[PDB]
């Protein structure tokens, strides 16, 4: 596997929950769970969607872009995995990212997976039904505070010893997004 | 570190012979000579975008891999050899070949190859850069089909699909390799 650290602007930029982009991103982290947790850090990294070409292909969702990434990491079917996502912008439900999503839980049931969402991908019709789908399969989904915000900058950013700076009503977007969540997830 | 693959167009547009982009891409891989592949050393790089505003001018690709250096744990008591695939050659009226060059001084321990898929020549000094690295001691060369092949291999995402080259790979590749051991030769 190929090292590449995430430049802090493009993370800032992707990962504000202020700043709405056309970009989806997915750090993720496998660690193995026993009797304690066994942390793979040899098998972190990140995605983004991948960029269309109408002259012809739609491009491919970074939460799809995910599963095409399992088999590399060549997960033991005896053990059980918990899965963490940091992901740009919540899984959609028009296109087939939730369904995938809900399918792949349903079959590899030796994983968990836990979703750290950076803002609500309210432009889909049915974003509502795409985080109630990801709950019924069995993930935690749940909003970036700034402890995940923290996380993936010391994490997956070549930040070069500069801490993690909050970008202003970095709390106040959580809050109200948790609050959105809260209000989708209530059956 | 963080694995992640570069994307497919992002590749072929960037390491592309032909066409210049705006912005430096660098696949590095390191081996050490006792040859053994020392794969999870290996990665691209692209430079840091500048941020004129904030006073920040960004950080050349050349550069952002010596910062990088220290984080391989490499052995002084082992010989190394580290191959660049980069994008644009490396420059010199800004710093980078005279920096690199400072490197390989400091560092014996490590011999540098490096792959340009693309001459540099909108440094008016693009040709005193390629000179210098070659007298620090480092292959320069220029990157055939082989290359871009293996950069397609090992680095790009490319899903089962094998790599494709573009109009004129081979036509510029030969074209360009004429230029630069003319360059060398002087
Ligand atoms: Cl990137
Ligand atoms: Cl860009
Ligand atoms: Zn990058
Ligand atoms: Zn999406
Ligand atoms: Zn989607
Ligand atoms: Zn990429
Ligand atoms: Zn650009
Ligand atoms: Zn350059
Ligand atoms: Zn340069």
């Amino acid at each position: 596997g190929p090292r590449h650290l995430m430049d802090p602007h493009i993370f800032t930029s992707n990962f504000n929950n202020g700043i709405g982009r056309h970009k989806t991103y997915l750090c993720y982290e496998v660690e193995r769970l026993d009797n304690t947790s066994v942390k793979m850090d040899q098998h972190r990294g990140f995605l983004h969607n991948q960029a269309k070409n109408l002259l012809g292909f739609y491009g491919r969702h970074a939460a799809l872009r995910f599963l095409d990434l399992v088999p590399s990491l060549q997960l033991d079917p005896a053990q059980i995995y918990r899965v963490t996502w940091f992901i740009s912008w919540s899984p959609c439900f028009s296109w087939g990212c939730a369904g995938e999503v809900r399918a792949f839980l349903q079959e590899n049931t030796h994983v968990r997976l836990r979703i750290f969402a950076a803002r609500i991908y309210d432009y889909d019709p049915l974003y509502k039904e795409a985080l109630q789908m990801l709950r019924d399969a069995g993930a935690q989904v749940s909003i970036m505070t700034y402890d995940e915000f923290k996380h993936c900058w010391d994490t997956f950013v070549d930040h070069q010893g500069a801490p993690f700076q909050p970008w202003d009503g970095l709390d106040e977007h959580s809050q109200a997004l948790s609050g959105r969540l809260r209000a989708i997830l209530q059956n």
